[PDB]
């Protein structure tokens, strides 16, 4: 599995996931600075205010 690994809007770069990790994420939240917008492999746990999406296919996380 390869997932994007790139924040925000910011040129694609990829990363080559742990052997048998199936998933990709796209996490988002807001901080005084900004919108942040991370990027990568598995599906972390959900931790209080944040948006979590995750999906497992190929580069699924743009």
């Amino acid at each position: 599995r390869i997932c994007f690994n790139h924040q925000g809007s910011q040129p694609q770069t990829t990363k080559t996931c742990s052997p048998g990790e199936s998933s990709c994420y796209n996490k988002q939240w807001s901080d005084f600075r900004g919108t942040i917008i991370e990027r990568g492999c598995g599906c972390p746990t959900v931790k209080p205010g944040i948006k979590l999406s995750c999906c497992e296919s190929e580069v699924c996380n743009n």
